[PDB]
C-alpha cells in the first residue's frame, strides 16, 4: 500500500484560448490532417494542411488581454510515438511529419514548444503542415491509415 | 473509557515499488497536475498531465519481482471529496476529474482500483490525465486554485 | 456517555480495526502508508456520542506491544519501526499516551482517522515473514 | 559428435539452510559417524551417532522463514552403494546402516526422503544414528575401515 | 561477394550413442541441473546432480560394438561462456561449476574432453555434478536463475 | 538441494 499525493493547480487570472476546436466528449478535437486518397506506391510527397474541426480552416488561437502574449505550441509523436499512421486492420505503418512553415522546413519537433506570438484583438493561426515522404519501395496494403496527434498549446 | 485494539501488519516478502515520488516529510509526494494559467471564463477544456515530483515526467511504477505482477491504482476525491479545486483565499471551487487514457474516457473513479500490469525488468508509467470542463457561465474569482489528490497504489 | 462504533468484541476486548500496510520487499524506498480499517464495517472507526450537546471526546493511542511502535516478526526478532498520524499528510502525530482532542455533534458519527506511516528502509533488508503489532486505541472522556 | 543441452536452474526466493557443516573444498562436510575401536569379532552391535564437523554435536538444520517448512532428508548407499565400510588397504568390507530414531528402528532407506519438520525461529537436529550388526563369524583384517555417506537435504 | 566452401562429413560405420536424452525440436535435451530453492544469501554450497530429461536419472551413454570404446565428454561455459546463471528478468548472475566426481574435485574444464570408458553390453553413466559457491556477501534478487550448458559427447 | 558428506569410520584392531 503506497499512498501518495498529487498537487492539483490552476491559476485563474489572465489566460490564452485556442479557437477552431470542438469538444469531443472531454477532449478538445483540434482538427484533421487529411492527406486524401493515394495508391500503394506514390512518387510525389503527399502533403495536406490541418483543417480545424470547428470551422474547417486553420486553428485560430487568440489570447485574452491587451499586451502581446508569447504562447507556445507543441505536438507529440502520435499514438505510437514515432509519427506513423497505422492501417485500421493490418499492421502496416506510414511514416509522416508535421511542419510549421509552408515549405516543409521548420519541423514541429516531438514534444517541443515551437514559439508563437499573439496580439490583442486578433487571432493567430497555427499552421500544422503535414508531409509524407515518397514511398517508391513497397506498396502498403489497401485500406484507411490513421493517427491521432495530440497538439499541446501551452504557456 | 472505551479502550480498543488495532492490529498492525506488514508482510515483508516480495513487493512492488512506486518511482517518481519524493518524500515530503512522511508523505510520498507523487506529482503535480498543473493546468496552467487561465481566464475567468474558458471555452476550451483545460487539460494537463501529472508531472512526477522526482523526475518531471510520468510516475514510473516498477515491481521488485521476475514474474509479471498485477498492481492496482486508486485515486481519491481530493480534499473536499468531490474533485474541486479551491481558491486559496475565497470559497470559489473549480470542478475537475482525472482520467487514465489520453482521450479523457477511462475515468479514475473515486476510490476505485483501476487495474495495471507490470512486467519483467521494466517500469510501467501511471498516466494521470487531468481534465476540466469548459466554464462558460460564471467567471471564477482571480487567484490560485488548489487540491491535493491522494493517489493510492495498492496491491 | 459516548460510544465508539466500528468495533467488534474480540472476546472481552474491543477489536477496533487493522492497520494493513500490505506486502513489501526487504528494502522499500517509498514510505509505506495505509489507513486503519474498522473490524466491524471495513471503513474508518465511527465514534458517535449519545446526547444533544456537542461533546468533546479525546483519542489516545499507546506505543504497541513493546511500547516503541515496532512491528515484530512472528518468528525472528527483527523489528519494523512505524507511527500513527491523525491527519492525511502524516503531520499531526498521535503522540504516545496522549489525548488527541476530537469533536462530536448530536445525530452524527465522527470518524477517527488513524493514518499509519512507515519510514523508507534503504539500509538493511528485514527478514521474510509477517510483521505484527497490536496498538491499543483508548477513546476516553 | 552428439552435442546436447543441460538446463541449469536455481530459484532464489525463500529457502532452507543446513547448519553444522564445514565446506571441505567445494563439498559440504556434514560430519562423522565414528563407531570407535573394535576387535576382529564383536558380539555387541557397534553403535555411534553422527558428530557434525562444525560443532561436534548433531547437524542442526534451520529454515530461513517464518511459517513452518517441511523439508526432507535423504542419505545414499555410500561409496560402493551397499553401505559397507572398506579397509583402507585390504578388500575386507563391514556392512552397516544409518537409522533416524534412537532405537535403531526407522531406517534411512537408500535414496529416500525421510520427512522432517522445522518451525519458527528454531534449528531442528538431524539424528543420523549408525548401527553395525554383531559379527561373530569371521574376524575382519586389522586396520581402518571407512565410507563416505552423502547426506542429501532436499526440498 | 565472398563465396566459400564448407565440406560436410559423416562416417557411418560403428559409432557410440547417448541415452537419457529427449529430442527438443532439433536439439538433444540431455537433462536438468536443478539446485532447488534458496534464499538471497546461502552459507552452504548449493549442490545438485543432473537429472536426464528422458528417464530422470543420470545420462546413460552406451556404445554400439564389442570392443571397449574410449569416448570423451566436454561441457561448454553456458550461455554467457563464464558459467553464470542469469535471472530471467533482472541482470543478476549466479556463478556455478560442473564437476565429474562426487567430491566436487575433478572439474569439467570449459571446452575440454574429460575422458570416459565404455564396454559392450553396458551403459556408462555421465555424472555431471553441479556445485555453487557459498554467497555470504550480497543477496541476489528474487526470481528464477537459468543457464543452458551444452554438453558435447564427442569421439 | 544441500548435499553433504558424512565420513563413516571403524578401527578394527583391539
Amino acid at each position: 500500500a503506497v499512498t501518495g499525493q498529487v498537487d492539483v493547480k490552476l491559476n485563474i487570472s489572465t489566460g490564452c484560448t485556442v479557437g477552431g476546436s470542438q469538444t469531443e466528449g472531454n477532449m478538445n478535437k483540434f482538427g484533421t490532417l487529411n492527406f486524401g486518397k493515394t495508391s500503394g506506391t506514390w512518387n510525389n510527397v503527399l502533403t495536406a494542411e490541418v483543417a480545424s474541426a470547428a470551422t474547417g480552416g486553420n486553428i485560430s488561437v487568440t489570447c485574452d488581454g491587451t499586451d502581446p502574449v508569447d504562447f507556445t505550441v507543441a505536438i507529440d509523436g502520435g499514438e505510437r510515438t514515432d509519427r506513423t499512421l497505422k492501417n485500421t486492420a493490418s499492421a502496416d505503418v506510414v511514416a509522416y511529419n508535421v511542419y510549421r512553415d509552408a515549405a516543409r522546413t521548420n519541423l514541429y519537433v516531438v514534444n517541443q514548444p515551437q514559439q508563437f506570438t499573439t496580439v490583442s484583438g486578433q487571432a493567430t493561426a497555427v499552421p500544422i503542415f503535414g508531409a509524407i515522404a515518397p514511398n517508391t519501395g513497397t506498396p502498403k496494403a489497401q485500406g484507411d491509415y490513421k493517427d491521432t496527434l495530440l497538439v499541446t498549446v501551452n504557456f
